[PDB]
């Protein structure tokens, strides 16, 4: 397969044509992967910008981490999703300050472009960001096969200018979470499970999706064999100290069409496994527990919630019982 | 005696006698906990419905008091809620776009209330504003936008035509999530008689159909709502019609009360006025073939197509305009 046969080459490298700011299309690989022609187009630009990730930030908050936060909230979004992200404005990626731990919050945008026949909502986009401080947007194309992208760039946005916040929840924007419990799990650690913490719905002995129908297809002449262990589904929890290490190693793998799937690669390289938190609900709750606002007091996260959903369980929790 | 009539029936019975306060009464009807059966047992959209429905005189908080100095040809008025920032921005750069071609007037407008804290909704009330100031085509009222306040939202829309863009020569009415062919519209407007036209009301028109009684259903009715059938209406995505027959719609609607569905509203109105809305094929409110979504050609002679998302209008639109070099 093209990524393992890749990152072996990588392998040599690092532990004995760029791959990391080569921005041209890589016509090689219209002859070396059998069957170039006929994949999908996303598979296509995978393939053909893949050694590409030196791409800049054209809306940023600097000062964001300027006191140093306790938990720092970095959460995907896309342009046109404004409802989405000013319901976790509200409800449980507020900001604060309490017992004087710090948090703050960061939304993760990449570029929506005409050429993706996406309207132009760069006004919008503006506006918000001048409003609320909170958008870090970079200009690469934002797509699903750009999500490991969207990783290494908020990883180097961590490295640069969040380096010494104490924990880093990265999420969704159609997930709920449970900050309060959030942090209450975050005290309870000891020094020693904290310096590496990353815990989330972690799943083993994975392969890829083989079914040409389904959102995560892999072709077999892209990716063979299982996939590492790694979290996924909706949001994850982990140490600034590690968002560090994993900044570090991100040169030495190659990027990959699942986002969460490459994350799990960067901390197999570390020699780390990621652990399973079950609070971490990344496929809801029973359908009989839904409406039982006690249900999402002993949770993490839970996928997946609508904006009005967001700020309607969020008021419940503060009043549960 | 004959088994009296569901509330809807029984307080438009009142209304058809007066004509041969139930517009600016806005406090709770509370008379409704004894009169209508099973009241306490409704979901609250209905509880609401009936407690206020005797109260339509909201005001307009964003206006555009100058859409209409040149007299449009055809009246885009399409209905949106707050957070729909990207669906609006898509009809704006594709079919909604305002024109001028042969001296044909197209104007827009976006139709919208509140969404309010209360009903958990995030504020974008800023941004909306902004948006207003920007693109001068936000109508927005104060009331709370809901589906079953969606009939006031025809009423409100229809008192504007009436207050501001009364000698539009036609109106489209429809939803932000169709694709609507606005050069066919054009060509088909273009196409008609005098006669024809003074009262042009064209959709997915349905004959024959009733309130859904199944509670699990988005339209469901009670029957101590609403009893017996549904006019002919049009309905699923988008309507055509003269400016004319939207004044003269406007002037009815005082005699019709407030339904929880919007187009079974209109249908009704048009019922008073003794017109029977015309089906044409072009309007299809559930899509096209799957065989054919990917060809443009299956677009060029269609009126609107639901439901597409802002990219796909792009997309669609961006089509169109060289589809004359295949089709
Ligand atoms: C991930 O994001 C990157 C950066 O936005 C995307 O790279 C860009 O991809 C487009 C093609 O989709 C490239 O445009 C094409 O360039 C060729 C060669 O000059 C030109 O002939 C075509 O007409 C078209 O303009 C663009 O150069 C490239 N930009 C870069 C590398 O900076 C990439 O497509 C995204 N990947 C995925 C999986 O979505
Ligand atoms: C259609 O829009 C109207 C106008 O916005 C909505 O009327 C408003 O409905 C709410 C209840 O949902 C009323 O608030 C309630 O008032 C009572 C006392 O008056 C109070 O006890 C409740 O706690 C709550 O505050 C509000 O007064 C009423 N406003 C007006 C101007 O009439 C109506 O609910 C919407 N209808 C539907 C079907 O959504
Ligand atoms: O091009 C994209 C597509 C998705 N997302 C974000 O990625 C997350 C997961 O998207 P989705 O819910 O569609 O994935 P799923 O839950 O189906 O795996 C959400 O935060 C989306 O806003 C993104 O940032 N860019
Ligand atoms: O409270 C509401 C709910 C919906 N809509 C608009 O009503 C139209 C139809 O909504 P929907 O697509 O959900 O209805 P359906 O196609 O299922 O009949 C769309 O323009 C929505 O933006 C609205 O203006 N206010
Ligand atoms: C990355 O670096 C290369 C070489 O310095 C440069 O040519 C390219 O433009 C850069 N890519 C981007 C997207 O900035
Ligand atoms: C409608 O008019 C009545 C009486 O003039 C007034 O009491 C009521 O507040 C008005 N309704 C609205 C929503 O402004
Ligand atoms: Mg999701
Ligand atoms: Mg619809």
């Amino acid at each position: 397969a093209y990524w393992n046969r890749e990152q072996e080459k990588l392998n040599r490298q690092y532990n004995p044509i760029s791959h990391l700011n080569y921005c041209e299309p890589d016509l090689r690989v219209t002859s070396v992967v059998t069957g170039f022609n006929n994949l999908p187009d996303r598979f296509k630009d995978f393939l053909l910008y893949l050694r590409c990730r030196n791409y800049s930030l054209l809306i940023d908050q600097p000062d964001k981490c300027a006191k140093k936060p306790f938990l720092l909230l970095a959460i995907k979004s896309l342009t046109p999703h404004f409802a989405r992200r000013q319901a976790i404005r509200e409800s449980w990626g507020q900001e604060s300050n309490a017992g004087n731990q710090t948090v703050v919050r960061v939304f993760l945008l990449g570029q929506t472009p005409p050429e993706d026949n996406h309207p132009d909502l760069s006004d919008m986009l503006k506006f918000e960001s001048e409003k609320h401080q909170d958008i870090l947007m970079w200009n690469y194309r934002d797509t699903f096969f750009n999500l490991s992208l969207k990783e290494v760039l908020f990883l180097r946005w961590v490295s640069t200018s969040c380096p010494d916040t104490e924990f880093v929840f990265k999420g969704d924007d159609d997930v709920f979470v449970n900050t309060h419990h959030i942090l209450n799990y975050l005290n309870s650690l000891s020094k020693t499970k904290a310096k590496d913490l990353f815990i989330g719905d972690v799943i083993h002995n994975a392969g890829p999706h083989r079914d040409k129908k389904l959102k995560y297809y892999i072709p077999e002449v892209v990716y063979s064999g299982l996939y590492p262990p790694y979290a996924g589904g909706g949001g994850f929890l982990y140490s600034g100290h590690l968002a560090l290490r994993l900044y570090h190693i991100t040169d030495q793998v190659h990027l990959y069409p699942i986002d969460d799937v490459y994350t799990g690669m960067c901390l197999q390289k570390l020699g780390l496994v990621p652990e399973k938190h079950k609070g971490f609900r990344t496929f809801d709750i029973e359908e009989k527990n839904k409406n039982n606002i006690c249900s999402y007091v002993d949770l993490m996260l839970v996928h997946s919630r609508k904006p009005q959903e967001m700020i309607d369980i969020w008021s419940q929790l503060q009043s549960a019982h």
